[PDB]
């Protein structure tokens, strides 16, 4: 049931993507192979210890929803944690670490940026073959800036805890969210799957 909807946010988030799938390869749907419970106890207070103070700063509202994640470090982040340290200047909406409501625009980012060279194995971004790994995550946003254009940040805006990418028709075709502080986030899920060839 648990991880039924985890399948299930997973299938019905995907969407068409403008670059005709150049980034994350061409597809309709996935083939879900294992779904995990990520149970890193300092990593789950961490957590919970900077959503306590976010929703105190919020209106008694942590303002946390369930979010994608794509990266090529999926590994470290279920040791670790998320870290902004590993965050620079150059994304939309600068320093953050950057999450989807959409798991198939999550899907772009774990060979790298633009789906980096692909696969280890055969160099392909849309390898059918080799197994991909997601997040699924807390993600405490609590008082969120919702912004429509580019906005190199290096921290969250004067009194807010996030940053939401809200779809423009000159901008994004679809939301992100991004935070700027590695506890805002835990990694939930560990999704391992494939992409599939449309049918
Ligand atoms: O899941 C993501 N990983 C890295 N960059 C992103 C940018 C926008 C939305 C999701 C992501
Ligand atoms: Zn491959």
């Amino acid at each position: 049931k648990e991880f039924q909807s985890v399948e299930e946010e997973m299938q019905s988030t995907v969407r068409e993507h403008r670059d005709g799938g150049h980034a994350g390869g061409i597809f309709n749907r996935y083939n879900i192979l294992k779904i995990q419970k990520v149970c890193n106890k300092k990593l789950w207070e961490r957590y919970t210890h900077r959503r306590k103070e976010v929703s105190e700063e919020n209106h008694n509202h942590a303002n946390e929803r369930m979010l994608f994640h794509g990266s090529p470090f999926v590994n470290a982040i279920i040791h670790k944690g998320f870290d902004e340290r590993h965050a620079y200047i150059g994304g939309m909406f600068g320093a953050g670490i950057y999450f989807a409501e959409n798991s198939s625009k999550s899907n772009q980012y774990v060979y790298g940026i633009g789906g980096g060279t692909g696969c280890p194995v055969h160099k392909d971004r849309s390898c059918y073959i080799c197994h991909r790994q997601l997040l699924f995550c807390r993600v405490t946003l609590g008082k969120s800036f919702l912004q429509f254009s580019a906005m190199k940040m290096a921290h969250s805006p004067p009194g807010h805890h996030s940053v939401t990418g809200r779809p423009s028709v000159n901008g994004l075709a679809l939301a992100e969210y991004v935070i700027y502080r590695g506890e805002q986030a835990y990694p939930e899920y560990l999704i391992t799957y494939q992409i599939m060839r449309p049918e």
